């Protein structure tokens, strides 16, 4: 038994008293986040524990193989505060936990991600200041947790 039923009438929680907790499918918004080079084995609930440590997430949509059913190394999600974006994306982006680091770019309903040659520039800089740069306790916690799972060989939805 893998799943979350609330108790209605029992408490209705933070944030968890919905089940499937967290949308499966991201709708398309300014807001949405790319996340490529992730590890294959870390589907949305595991990586989960890395995303929402910088803010809330409201959405998250894993690109996952259609073939065999596994990560094809990339997802999108969405904070729900759509303000911490912006701080979440820039200390996100590089995250780099071990040996493999994600490129944390925007998705922005397909636009370019990242840019790349014009539509991604008027940023560099004003970043310093609002973002809180506690990549050290959102990796200690990422990697601690994937240990805790086990590489996807066990939970941690400990909801009780």
């Amino acid at each position: 038994a893998m799943d979350y039923q609330p108790l209605p009438g029992m408490s209705e929680n933070p944030s968890v008293y919905v089940p499937g907790v967290v949308s499966t499918v991201v709708p398309d918004s300014a807001h949405k986040l790319f996340i490529g080079g992730l590890p294959n084995y870390l589907n949305d609930d595991q990586v989960k524990e890395l995303l929402t440590s910088f803010g809330p997430l409201k959405a998250f949509n894993l690109v996952k193989d259609s073939a065999t059913g596994l990560s094809k190394g990339y997802a999108f999600c969405e904070y729900v505060d759509i303000n911490v974006t912006d701080q979440a994306i820039a200390g996100l982006n590089g995250m780099q936990l071990g040996d493999k680091k994600l490129l944390v770019q925007r998705a922005s309903v397909g636009a370019k991600n990242a840019g790349s040659g014009g539509s991604g520039s008027s940023g560099s800089g004003g970043s310093g200041g609002g973002v809180n740069d506690a990549f050290k306790d959102a990796l200690q916690r990422a990697r601690q947790i994937a240990a805790k799972i086990g590489g996807d060989a066990g939970t941690s939805l400990n909801s009780n």
